[PDB]
């Protein structure tokens, strides 16, 4: 009976966006780099209106405010789809407490992801890439670099560390995609429950037969003394199980189709593998693929620059936003592998600065060095424009991404 008939520009606009390029901002999100102030307001799926963080040092101190609380079973949690109420009814690991307890669930998992643990799981790394590598292209002249190098690789590395055995890793690695992709709550919600009933099994053998891994010396020890309870060392194995997969694999297939797109800079990397580590970095400021792990809920009123995030509102700390900004990165939207990309957001910042950020580092060196050394002439096998990309409501990436070589 009547529609609408004024012009349709808002100043909250719809949050997130999706990329169209695997290598640049959204055109919305371009758009709210640009606008000065840190803080933009912006309209969230349900019609509720949120603050997004667009500025790097105001992300970092934002990130650093301990008013901005992580707990993602708050009512004022910051949803940006439907499948995220299956996240607030669920128990929480410890990327969703705050301190003093996400401390002590935290430091309950530091030990696997120490400088001198990731330096002894070299050997294991470069076996499971050049492995994977082997099967690959021994398999045919063409592949889906996705599902037979990019997501297998990291998959078998956490699944050693937490002492999950990957004989059962086509019914966790699916159940992982369906948990972190899922668009409904109903799909997250059995998806989660699918990898909690695994895990729950899990345990009760490490109490039988102790077992390897980090799952296993939970079991004999925190859980042993009361200080984990068994639902939250499931949610914890699970979000350890889960970031160490999907992570690194879309790190590993978004850095293949950047480097491929820049032909000057990948092949100066390949004439001097004293880059990569530089490489490494530049690539994750400048993907910056877990804008989904910035969301917070202020429990008190705090001031930003002249902005008022009011208590109870949502804010999202945009690290690829961040990532871009030109007072920290000259000329932002240049990748340069040569740049200095040091103090980037891509891991997030302060308490809950990633657990998993060097096992990411190591891995991605040597999956670089690796298809380098392996697949000099490796090329895809469709044009950029053919690709899918994942909407800005999950984990950055590609589920496909075909790829051929030299026989
Ligand atoms: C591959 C690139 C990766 C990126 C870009 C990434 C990104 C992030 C970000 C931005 C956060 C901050 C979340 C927040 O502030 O709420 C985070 C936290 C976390 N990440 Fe990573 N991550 C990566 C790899 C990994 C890996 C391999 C693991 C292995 C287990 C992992 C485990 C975790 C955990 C457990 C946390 C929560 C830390 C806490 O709450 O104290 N991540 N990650």
């Amino acid at each position: 009976t009547d529609t609408a008939t004024t012009p349709q520009t808002t100043d909250a606009p719809a949050f997130p966006s999706n990329r169209s390029c695997p290598y640049q901002l959204p055109d919305g999100y371009a758009q709210l780099r640009d606008t000065p102030g840190p803080l933009h307001r912006v309209t969230l799926y349900d019609g509720r209106q949120a603050w997004v963080v667009t500025k790097h040092e105001a992300a970092r101190k934002l990130l650093g405010d301990p008013r901005l609380s992580s707990n993602r079973t708050d009512d004022n949690f910051p949803a940006t789809s439907p499948a995220f109420e299956a996240v607030r009814e669920s128990p929480q690991a410890f990327i969703g407490l705050d301190p003093p307890e996400h401390g002590t669930r935290r430091r309950m998992t530091i030990s696997e992801f120490t400088v001198k643990r990731i330096k002894g799981m070299r050997p294991e790394v470069e076996e499971v890439v050049h492995g994977f590598l082997d099967e690959m292209l021994a398999a045919g002249p063409t592949a889906d670099l996705v599902s037979q190098f990019a997501l297998p690789v990291p998959s078998m590395v956490i699944c050693r560390l937490l002492g999950v055995p990957y004989a059962d890793h086509e019914f966790f690695q699916d159940a992982s995609k369906r948990l972190v992709q899922s668009t409904d709550a109903q799909s997250a919600l059995t998806a989660r429950n699918d990898l909690a009933g695994y895990l729950d099994g899990l345990i009760t053998q490490f109490q039988t037969e102790p077992g390897a891994g980090l799952v296993g010396a939970l079991v004999a020890d925190q859980l042993a003394n009361g200080e984990i309870d068994r639902e939250e060392l499931i949610s914890t194995a699970m979000l350890l199980l889960i970031a160490g997969h999907e992570t690194t694999a879309s790190m590993t297939s978004l850095s293949v189709i950047t480097l491929l797109d820049h032909p000057e800079q990948y092949a100066a990397l390949r004439a001097d593998r004293s880059l990569v580590p530089g490489a490494v970095e530049e690539l994750l400021r400048y993907l910056a693929i877990a804008d989904i792990a910035g969301g917070r809920v202020a429990t008190a009123d705090i001031e930003v620059e002249g902005q008022l995030i009011r208590a109870g509102e949502g804010v999202i700390v945009v690290n690829s936003i961040a990532n871009r900004d030109g007072t920290v990165y000259e000329d932002p939207d240049a990748l340069d592998i040569h740049r200095s990309a040091r103090h980037h957001l891509a891991f997030g910042f302060g308490v809950h600065q990633c657990l998993g950020q060097n096992l990411a580092r190591l891995e991605l060196e040597v999956i670089l060095n690796a298809l380098m050394d392996r697949v000099p002439t490796l090329r895809l096998a469709v044009p950029v424009e053919q690709l899918v990309l994942r909407p800005g409501t999950t984990i950055q990436g590609v589920n496909e991404l075909p790829v051929t070589w030299h026989h």
